[PDB]
């Protein structure tokens, strides 16, 4: 229902510029900001999703306009359809979709007037809710009320799909609100919250974006890889070898196909000659071989722990000496 | 004989390492920094220009590898035709060409044993002159010498080409030598200096993308559109009116076909609203015409000569009252 396969980009000179001209073709869609002027005259900033039609490198101001059809931007400007030019300057941010191309998070979307729900999949992107709230408000309960009818139409889905994080996100204030009822309700999920200047398809892909993923992501290799090392400890002493630590052990190991999952910190992977690419395959191998890695960052309460042991030991499927 | 589309990029995120994965192509070539073990074995920087066979993201250490044969290195390692890996990491630079894509200069590319003379069109780059010195060299004249065969080499291309500048380029010292000596037999000629790391078809390509290509246009440009305000001077204080300025003057001008050559100061080109649109197109029109648009920025000693005028004058073919 929506692809994943999304390329940010920052454009830093005039050859970002030509590059996005000569590989942007007819039917890709690209999410920048913009200005729209609706009505009389208003101008009014915007993040959109452009369906483009040709691009055109403009050589005095140095800019590249896109021309297209807005695909997606706030209801309430009702623009879907219409046609729109994108400028495009050095200093701004673009995320292009071309045509030819382990945490589950639940993302929803919340504006004032409009919100929308999806899930992110390695397969793509499943949009669950999306809908307007503008004809259901005028005074009474209005935004507590509202946000109550996301936070409930939200926790169908969670409970549904048990995901591991849910992210809150949208442009000010009313999101924090939803967060208040949606953690009401359960309080047995992590929420997060960053914000995006819209709740649309467009606020969606600039979220997927973002910062925020990165974190969630991590918070929860680093849970994963917490019990794990409990599992390695409370094994290592109870089996015994049943566990392994020490890059050589380790290779041996991956020789018999033993490893379950291994557990290595990030250290050994940053600038290590012929070492890093050692250990870069070693890795993919356990993986070639359903082994599950769990990279460990300086932050976990597990580190160290793991440091101490060379910083990789592999769980054990069977003895291997 | 060398295309001439070719993109710089500056791998700043993990995204811009996925794009290159996705549109570098079987038969492409790529130009960037990268280390060889020739030899027993010594690790030395070079930078090569690589024909893709296929690239890999490296999940875990997060960087992309190239992988395909050696199109062109410094000769002395004699290592064209030979399989390599490009390690491309954030914070690295590349020039990408992909195979489906006024001032006339004049190149030279000096290394203490070798060389390369070259001269870029809008159509793409012929290489002259492209050659070793390696076994030219044992005591005696050696640099003195060598560096005058390669003056003489190009006074020779120069005479026949009449090149607008002259760009001495390559690695440390020995082209300081070179710009002596071609110095020293003609002084008509304005010569150029800037450093690449080598004196092959990579040290071209980096050439071309350095800062130094802007600054001999803007030279030419600033030159051409100084001599032009004195054409427009002495012919405004005797014409008359062969001569007019100011945006709406201008515009009546375009409307009958009359702007011969138009001179505008930088400012009106940058953030001007529904007008750096406006101007931006008047200047095409012109073109359009056969008209010559010259650009002018705040270090020509004619800028404000020209900012007087409202920073925009056209030169007359005829009256338009």
């Amino acid at each position: 229902d929506e692809k994943r396969q999304a390329v940010k980009l920052h454009i830093e000179s005039e050859d970002d510029l030509w590059l996005l001209h000569l590989i942007l073709e007819k039917d890709d869609k690209v999410v920048a900001k913009t200005t729209r002027d609706v009505g009389e005259s208003r101008r009014i900033p915007m993040t959109i999703i452009l369906k483009v039609d040709y691009t055109e490198f403009q050589e005095f101001t140095n800019r590249l306009r896109i021309h297209g059809i807005i695909e997606d931007a706030p209801e309430r400007f009702g623009i879907k359809g219409a046609h729109h030019t994108i400028n495009l300057d050095i200093g701004d941010e673009i995320i292009i979709i071309k045509q030819q191309w382990r945490s589950r998070i639940i993302i929803a979307l919340v504006d004032f007037d409009e919100y929308l729900i999806a899930i992110p999949f390695e397969q793509g992107i499943k949009i669950l809710s999306e809908k307007s709230l503008r004809p259901l408000n005028e005074e009474e309960g209005i935004i507590e009320q509202n946000a109550l009818e996301i936070a409930t139409e939200l926790a169908e889905y969670v409970k549904q799909y048990d995901p591991d994080a849910i992210l809150l996100a949208g442009p000010g204030f009313f999101k924090e609100e939803v967060s208040k009822k949606v953690n009401a309700i359960l309080k047995n999920k992590k929420i997060y919250i960053d914000s995006v200047s819209s709740a649309t398809r467009a606020g969606l892909h600039e979220v997927l974006k973002r910062d925020i993923i990165d974190k969630i992501m991590t918070d929860y290799e680093i849970a994963i890889g917490a019990k794990k090392m409990e599992k390695a400890m409370e094994l290592l002493a109870k089996q015994p070898e049943l566990v392994t630590y020490g890059l050589e052990q380790v290779k041996n190991a991956i020789e018999m196909g033993a490893v379950e999952t291994v557990l290595v910190i990030e250290d050994l992977l940053s600038s290590d000659e012929q070492e890093r690419l050692t250990i870069e395959r070693m890795l993919e191998d356990i993986e070639n071989k359903r082994g599950e890695v769990i990279l460990v960052p300086k932050e976990s309460p597990i580190y160290f722990e793991l440091k101490n042991l060379t910083g990789i030991l592999a769980i054990l499927r069977f003895r291997i000496n």
